[PDB]
């Protein structure tokens, strides 16, 4: 390019650019609540597990929004990728907490981003966000959601015995 | 008809359009349970699969209804189908309480057509409820009552606790 | 919820409710159907079998949209589910002509909340829409439509020689 | 016996025996029927086997019947068997007719011996006509309902091409 | 080329690219032809595959030729390809006699080229056209042939039907 770009905004690159560090970032704060599950003072395997499984899967968004922009003949541009917000991540319920603020946050970048695709008049994206990205991105806090639920209804008066209870019989494989 | 209808009385032929429509409802009550425990907020997988399961169960019997409606030679007559009774469905516990009420009043329903199909020396319809119906719903009675037990033994001082516990190790697959 | 809802609207969710009606109405009525061309006088056991796997559409369809309605963090609400237009449904010409109407009529629904989604700018539910529920309305009204045709060819003189055909030849498995 | 007979009336021994009579009956009768659609002039190979299939499940309900006698300590009598009702049995339509007019009255003669052994409190004779007699009739009379109706639909006014079609295509394997 | 072409006159190469623009014509017409039989108020799926498998046919005879117009070292020259002679194709009859007319205008082509070819002593191109178009067409227009003669068979007083039995028993697979 510019020998293949058409129809393709400087603006949806631009935006498209935004996203790839958004999903980047998540990767890592998903890598960092990962091992923090990993602590030998911690110690919730089916947690370190569940957190690691989205590290990938934020990834894999990233990547997906990269080879997009190549294909559509955008130019990827990376910037700096700041730490997670936080370097202990509390309970169980603190983190899911955390995750699905988190997954919302990139849920309403994709919704701006189809708003902006749609005002641009570029079907291809908004099919490309539709096809790939909202759905998993409903799904995903649509499971978030359950957890926390699950989550709140085993603190009771004995929340040690309910987060090790959670993480054996809902999280673990 | 009437060319085969031999030994089916008007009576019978309209308790049992009746019963259809009894089925249809408890089939309509079982998917407003399961997707109620489907909430995002309430998240209870195994008792969303048990009420999946008995609404299956409930349209099921009502198609074996209507088969042997055209196969005595009597016609299907459909009416509106009440929605369920309630539109949010509370703990297991009252779910449970509220499905035992639903399968006895069905049983009861049962037993007065048969009741009927005496009076009316009508020994293939005794035979039919006999065969398909009476028997599946003590068992499920049964099991119905021996969930009640457990959940109600599971309410202790830790009411969240037991839920959870009930749905993981007595109702999941 | 409202834990995870996010960009879904109280119009778009009570219309979801309103489709999820038409749905079970469409596949009560797709029974009917069925059971009328399995009884002894009208005996044309391609037509039960066409309309029985309807019903079975109509009520998967349902099931997916109160799973998404789930999945967005909205409430399901039954309501009274109306019994079928009729209770005798004619030649198989009459129902085929019936179960276009209808038909018809969902596809319409359809499109109404398309353009309510799209109006509320909302990607997933038109995404969701179109993924599985509009082109499989098309085919099936084709499908429809292609019968009616093939059924109104064979009517000639003969008719009940053009209803024989058409189930043996066309709807029998 | 008497060594083993317990609860069996001289009543219910005489009425088996008598509908031992009455299934050997029917198929020979079925044997003539099959036979005539055999026959050069007639020639219509789907209603020869329809009607041979009919005269081997009368011979096995006689026989099942007889077992049940000796079962029970009664005693088989035979009487003269005699010969079907036609010599010549007419069109396809004629034949099924004259099938279901049979079939209800071996239904009303199950139906009579049901009643008999309710009067005389035998639940043994009661269950076994229910288990193996009662719902198979049933179900046999449905067919030919079913045949009869899609053979009347069929007359048109090309009764010779009707016939042949409702051969081929329903009837032949 | 000119470094391989051996005994190919320019007049067989300037045929050898107009039978390339006929067959090219005929496969469009065969296009045109199979999707009026999709047509909701046409809808004869077996006239459909049978007008569909023989676009493939002439185009397949198109490439053939070309191929053949390469090895001799000829030159492949395309022309405009003009549309079908109608927009409507009427009944299966009027289809299948349009057919047949194409077809013997496609035989007769062949023939011319075969005798210019023998005129300008041209033994490949014969033993070509003999090997892979000759009997090809032959056979087709055999059974283009016996497809009309059945289809006229048909038409008695009832043509409706005796479309729809043609499409079903002859041209369905
Ligand atoms: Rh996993
Ligand atoms: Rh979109
Ligand atoms: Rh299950
Ligand atoms: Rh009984
Ligand atoms: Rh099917
Ligand atoms: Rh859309
Ligand atoms: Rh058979
Ligand atoms: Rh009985
Ligand atoms: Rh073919
Ligand atoms: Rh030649």
């Amino acid at each position: 390019s510019s020998q293949i770009r058409q129809n393709y905004s400087t603006e949806v690159e631009a935006a498209v650019n935004r996203l790839v560090n958004l999903y980047l970032r998540a990767s890592y704060t998903y890598l960092s609540l990962g091992f923090y599950f990993d602590r030998d003072d911690v110690a919730l395997e089916g947690v370190c597990h569940f957190f690691r499984e989205l590290a990938e899967e934020k990834r894999e968004g990233a990547e997906r929004l990269l080879k997009m922009q190549n294909q559509r003949g955008g130019r990827a541009l990376f910037q700096d990728l700041q730490k997670p917000s936080q370097d202990e991540w509390g309970t169980t319920l603190d983190a899911m907490k955390a995750a699905i603020v988190l997954e919302k946050s990139l849920n309403q970048a994709l919704l701006d981003l189809h708003a902006l695709g749609s005002a641009q008049a570029d079907p291809h994206l908004c099919d490309f966000l539709e096809s790939h990205f909202l759905d998993e991105e409903v799904k995903l806090i649509k499971k978030m959601g359950d957890h926390l639920t699950n989550i709140q209804r085993l603190v009771g008066s004995q929340a040690g015995l309910g987060e090790y209870l959670f993480e054996r019989l809902t999280l673990k494989h």
